[PDB]
């Protein structure tokens, strides 16, 4: 993942804003850094991820496996994680 990746300008589509608002401030335009971090803390503060899981997110019962179409994920599949974001936005 090249590092300009993180400044792609993006507008997210209502269920991933739903997400998105749970744990930040309402924007209709993102970078993708921000959306990193939010789907980060979202992740963490519901502890859908921990040390000792094996690198996997768990998240069958929830919005983020809606949003994603998985019940679970690996944090270590990182252009599997971007091409699950992505369609769940327009680039600006
Ligand atoms: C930010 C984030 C968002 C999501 Cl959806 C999943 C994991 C992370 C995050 C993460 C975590 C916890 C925050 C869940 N633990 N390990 C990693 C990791 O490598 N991450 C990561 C960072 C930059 C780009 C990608 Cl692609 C990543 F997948």
């Amino acid at each position: 993942i090249p590092a300009s990746e993180q400044e792609t300008l993006v507008r997210p589509k209502p269920l991933l804003l739903k997400l998105l608002k749970s744990v930040g401030a309402q924007k209709d335009t993102y970078t993708m850094k921000e959306v990193l971090f939010y789907l980060g803390q979202y992740i963490m503060t519901k502890r859908l991820y921990d040390e000792k899981q094996q690198h996997i997110v768990y998240c069958s019962n929830d919005l983020l496996g809606d949003l994603f179409g998985v019940p679970s994920f690996s944090v270590k599949e990182h252009r599997k994680i971007y091409t699950m974001i992505y369609r769940n936005l327009v680039v600006v």
